[PDB]
């Protein structure tokens, strides 16, 4: 069994593996089970042995590995300098150099 | 293969340059201002990541084959894994069952490889 806890995050842009491990000193002890986005904030969902958490002070602390990452929202095809009267084949496949990554502009 | 009733969308196929891509939910596909479909599934494999797309079949008629792909987003946090710490001087009250962290308790350290 396990009980819910829960954490929230510095960062609104906070994206994680589902089901992702929980550790305390180098044993895991649960996984984080949901990530709720209310507003610009974020707040984690945690679920962790009933038992395992007398092991753990309230005043704990918290360390989140990881990576900055392309957070992408939207695709858009864009017509090109000559464009090609053939239409697209379905199954096709456009190569890594014809992509371009792109940040949104924020008012 | 064999016919579809209705409503049959095909599917194209995205190679994002760099292995980290993340996307959105409701991520949907436009073209000048139309949006034409919706994105599937995404994988990766080797240090590549694959995207699959699903596209109307009538509006690919329309779609150049000579169309570069424009990919709009925002850098975000990688999370994997969530670890705990013992405080300098830690509290003899053991965790509450319904305990809740804000901020103020997290780090977010980086990777080493």
């Amino acid at each position: 069994s396990t009980d819910t806890v829960t954490v929230s995050s510095p960062r609104a842009g906070l994206v994680m593996e589902k089901g992702a491990k929980v550790k305390y000193r180098g044993i895991q002890v649960g996984k984080v089970t949901d990530i709720s986005y209310s507003g610009n904030q974020a707040r984690l969902k945690l679920a962790i042995d009933s038992g395992e958490m007398g092991f753990i002070p309230s005043n704990a602390t918290v360390r989140i590995a990881g990576n900055t990452i392309f957070g992408a929202k939207s695709v858009e095809f864009i017509p090109p300098k000559t464009p090609s009267p053939k239409p697209l084949s379905p199954n096709a496949h456009v190569a890594a150099s014809q992509v371009q990554l792109e940040l949104e502009h924020h008012h």
